[PDB]
């Protein structure tokens, strides 16, 4: 699992943490956004 396809069950943390520094990302851009 975890296949960087907006459903990796984890991008909603790291991507958001790289975005604004949050662990509450939203399924977007093959990952998640804040």
């Amino acid at each position: 699992q975890m296949d960087m396809r907006c459903s990796a069950s984890v991008e909603c943390k790291q991507k958001c943490l790289k975005a604004i520094g949050s662990i509450f990302g939203k399924c977007m851009n093959k990952k998640c956004k804040c």
